[PDB]
RNA sequence: AAGGAGGUUCAUUAAUGUGACACGGCCCAUCGGUUGCAGGUCUGCACC
């Protein structure tokens, strides 16, 4: 196998060994919910078993389908279960923005005093952000190693 | 001194039960839940 892997043969990424010609593009089956399923998740994102009883699909066949939706870069988990748009996401970003200029600390407390998204949400913000490594978390605080929330000035 | 310790009434014969084994004793987390409302992380009040 790895002989033809040097060959090039077949080329593979994270330890998955597919042919270089998939794309991951996926298939028509998927696409049919995923029409249906676009203006609701734009106006607003929400839960997987509340998709699913939404479109009436099977909750497990659902999760699927969207985590593939979310391989593709359409949906985003900012925890198990909970798949949100893009355009909110680099909202996300805008109001953990603010915490470094106007504060130099991290704290739930702006949560409530500077837009009105709920504790819930900007602590599962955090925790993806955290595993993004957007932010990093000791003791009190989230430190800024290696992201692009820093402004030019 | 309702008294005081004597006697009359109570026992023919009647052996044996193959092997192993139960009952079950310990903290008492003092229901849970991909649910709400709060706080930088413990649970307190609603839902149920």
């Amino acid at each position: 196998i790895e002989k033809m892997r040097e060959s090039g043969d077949i080329h593979s990424h994270h330890g998955w060994l597919h042919l270089p010609d998939h794309k991951a593009g996926f298939s028509e089956e998927q696409q049919a919910i995923w029409q249906k399923a676009e203006p609701l998740f734009g106006d607003e994102p929400w839960w997987v078993r509340d998709l699913a009883k939404e479109t009436g699909t099977d909750e497990q066949a659902m999760r699927l389908t969207l985590r593939q939706a979310a391989q593709q870069g359409i949906i985003t988990a900012i925890v198990k279960d909970r798949y949100y748009r893009n355009d909110r996401i680099v909202e996300f970003a805008n109001m953990i923005r603010d915490l470094d200029q106007e504060c130099g600390s991290t704290c739930a407390a702006d949560f409530r005093d500077r837009l009105g998204v709920g504790r819930k949400l900007a602590i599962q913000i955090l925790e993806y952000f955290d595993r993004i490594g957007f932010t990093r978390r000791r003791g009190n605080d989230h430190l800024l190693r290696d992201a692009l929330l820093f402004p030019e000035k």
